């Protein structure tokens, strides 16, 4: 029934950049997104040297980037191509899709440019998504759509999930998963990522909220967890990465079975 | 019955941004705001002198803007005092509530800083908005919430725009109104903006829905119109600014009677 990353990766209707993310994941035995949520190049080059083999994804937010400019960015190009991640700018675009598209190629941050992978909301309705792709298709791109949000609260439940689904189907030219607490998709060919991940229970003040690699990938269904302080604020990041990747890796072997 | 915005303005519970919008409404005979949707500051800049008089508001997409810098903002600013008019950032925060306060507060952009209004969308629920808060509410600021979207296919609808406004009634040191196709809370403290206006019928191909400033503000009921395109894309900008300005002004006396 359920199938390997790396079969997964040759679905006749799986995404070039799905491929090479799930191809690299068999690789590297690491289904782990970690959430650079730092505010210095410095770090962030730093965080995305030392846990790149541990990941398969780093996470970035370029706009609380103190010190951005478009050469951090290729440095950490280089360093994804080394180590073999992908880069995904968690920018939540949630325009209407003539403003998404030159937020999403122009500007400061030019992010089409460099991240494989962005991520939309779906309240727009389906222009989101075609206003992004126009930009994203053509510089052979991926996008994430967010069908429900780990945070206290969260509207995105019930018919609004299953919209997003809607939508992702589809967009699969350019959509290739989503942002998720659990499975919502049947199709093998979607990427689900899960952030709200910690290895113990809790939240924080402002309505985060914390699932287990273990519950998000065993039991949820999910593919990939996106986790942040429970890496960042952490002494040792690396060592909490390899935690977080055994813990990924394990939950995913098992349901596997 | 309704109130002018002058009344308004003088609300006992009004927020002070909100009631300096409203006498700045009433003393310059405009409830129109221009979204400079443009990729050049010195376009944005020429555009803001020159029409300055005409709005009660510039709404802005710094994240479109080719050539940012935090002095461009400074010289928006100062035609903003000169005119009177606020500033109104476009940036639909859409994240958990820890991280749009950094998206907020830092970054390239330092939003907070010049920005006398901001939106959010209510999906992740209210820590969007205590989020922001903790930053906004030092620094004077408001920030209006997304009930309902002008694009086609819009998820905000329903239950989803209830959510909306009792977000914002729960959370009034801070949220000043909505950015809603109509009026959607009856308390007159609350601002209503909307966009997806045009004098002509239409719409964009990428899922964009024009109605009048008459429909608008005389038979939904909103405050203020937006208007982008219909603006931008005219030659006399000012003229286009002038019609849209009386359109809005006038569909407002009527209803008031
Ligand atoms: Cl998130
Ligand atoms: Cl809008």
């Amino acid at each position: 029934m359920e199938l390997s990353f790396g079969a997964r990766a040759e679905l006749p209707r799986i995404h070039p950049v799905a491929s090479k993310l799930l191809r690299l994941m068999q690789k590297k035995e690491t289904n782990l997104c970690l959430s650079a949520d730092v505010s210095l190049a410095r770090e962030l080059l730093q965080l995305a040297d030392a846990l790149g083999p541990s990941i398969c994804m780093l996470k970035t937010h370029v706009d609380i980037l103190n010190d951005f400019t478009l050469d951090v960015m290729k440095e950490l190009i280089t360093l994804a191509k080394c180590h073999e991640f992908l880069i995904f700018e968690d920018r939540k675009f949630a325009d209407i899709g003539n403003t998404v598209k030159k937020q999403y190629e122009g500007g400061i941050f030019k992010i089409a440019s460099w991240a494989d992978l962005v991520n939309a909301h779906v309240v727009p309705g389906s222009g989101v998504v075609k206003g992004l792709q126009e930009v994203g298709l053509p510089l052979h791109r991926g996008c994430l759509l967010i069908a429900e949000m780990s945070s206290t609260g969260s509207l995105a439940t019930g018919d609004y999930t299953r919209a997003a689904v809607r939508m992702a189907e589809e967009h699969s030219e350019f959509v290739v998963g989503f942002i998720s607490g659990s499975r919502v998709s049947m199709k093998p060919e979607f990427l689900h990522l899960t952030p709200g991940v910690q290895l113990e229970a809790g939240g924080d003040n402002l309505g985060q909220q914390y699932n287990s690699p273990q519950e998000v990938i065993g039991k949820r269904g999910s593919d990939i967890i996106i986790v942040g302080r429970g890496i960042i604020s952490a002494a040792d990041r690396l060592e909490a990465a390899e935690m977080y990747r055994k813990a990924a890796w394990e939950a995913y072997l098992s349901r596997l079975g």
